[PDB]
DNA sequence: TGGATGCGCTGAC
DNA sequence: GTCAGCGCATCC
């Protein structure tokens, strides 16, 4: 994550829904905002969240009386994506995990914050012939909010990640916000190789599969894209090896394959998956952030997470717009 | 809502 | 045809 000198969100309160690791919290706090509520029902996510912020998030949002939620200015919510991801079955709202957005609407309808900042996977934008995004848009409009949605690729904002997500920023209409803009892309100067840990700390992640098939030659020049170098097994998810001279493939929460949830990389002649600390780094997390003691849970958590830097630029722009109040 | 890995199918070229 | 995906069902 980057340092923010002009703290555009100073004096603003926000809630961290579907908190997870608290990526939205790191991003908004870096801009000066104060978190006044967090909700996360996963046992392990609650532990790491508490480990880093000192508080246990409240559980299952579907059972929380929205009236009990503290007053806040900005509602943050990177809601469940298994039901909308290109990698899943796409049952969308038909999925028991795909109706959480309506819980968000319920809370918005009651607390009416100034801003609603949501995040979901790229496919959410086109799922069900665009009907899914349209439903969210109309719901927010009904609630008297403007709706700004755009897919941003993390590689355009200083993080070597193919992470592509749809970001939705909603402003309560009475605020008459007309200058909100998504961050403009800038040149990537950091690549996977730059965030890797020393070899001595990741020897245990090195795997030598005799069914490894190098398909492409290693590149010597860094490039802002994923560069596949080979595969193991049939080359399915978690069975693809990439160049550290390129960018990291999207992390996943329930991913499989021998290089589960991170993908495989060619590092000094060896092939290995990423270390939880490396996952944290490719997601924009500071080294000061404490990962969960279970590597399996840590991989899952970062796989579900957001790229901090991207949320930082968005948060900064949200604040920039809320502060432009000329006479 | 354990940890691990082989897998298969969709979306966007 | 190419390839990537906050995933899935199953095994212990
Ligand atoms: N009904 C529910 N109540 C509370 N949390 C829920 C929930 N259903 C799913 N979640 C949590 O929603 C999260 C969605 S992933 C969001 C991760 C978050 N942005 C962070 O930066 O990491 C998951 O951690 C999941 O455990």
């Amino acid at each position: 994550m980057i340092e923010i000198k002009d703290k555009q969100l100073t004096g603003l309160r926000f809630i961290d829904l579907f908190a997870g690791l608290g990526g939205f919290r790191l991003a908004l706090e870096s801009c000066g905002a104060e978190c006044v509520y967090s909700n996360e029902w996963d046992k392990y996510a609650q532990e790491v969240y508490e480990m880093n912020f000192g508080e246990k998030p409240e559980g299952d949002i579907t059972q929380v009386n929205e009236k009990t939620i503290p007053d806040h200015d900005i509602l943050c919510a990177g809601f469940p994506c298994q039901a909308f991801s290109i990698s899943g079955k796409q049952k969308g709202f038909e999925d028991s995990r795909g109706t959480l957005f309506f819980d968000i609407a319920r809370i918005v309808r009651e607390k009416k914050p100034k801003v609603v900042f949501m995040e979901n996977v790229k496919n959410f934008a086109s799922h069900d012939n665009g009907n899914t995004l349209e439903v969210v848009k109309n719901t927010m409009n009904e609630l008297d909010y403007s709706f700004h949605a755009k897919v941003l690729n993390a590689l355009d904002y200083g993080i070597p990640q193919k992470n592509e997500r749809i970001y939705m920023i909603c402003f309560r209409n009475d605020l008459n916000i007309q200058n909100f803009q998504f961050p403009k892309p800038f040149e990537l100067n950091t690549f996977v190789k730059d965030l890797l840990l020393p070899d001595s700390e990741v020897e245990h992640l090195v795997i030598d599969r005799k069914d490894l098939v190098m398909t492409n030659q290693e590149i010597e020049q860094t490039t802002p894209k994923t560069v596949r170098l080979g595969i193991v097994g049939k080359g399915g998810q978690g069975e693809r090896i990439y160049s550290t001279r390129g960018i990291a493939i999207t992390l996943s929460a329930y991913g499989g394959g021998i290089f589960a949830k991170t993908g495989g990389y060619l590092v000094n002649g060896k092939t290995r998956k990423l270390h939880p600390r490396e996952c944290a780094r490719v997601m924009g997390y500071p080294d000061s952030y404490k990962v969960h003691p279970s590597t399996s849970q840590a991989y899952k958590q970062f796989g579900n997470s957001v790229v901090i830097n991207v949320l930082q630029y968005i948060a900064y722009n949200i604040g920039s717009s809320l502060n432009f109040k000329p006479y």
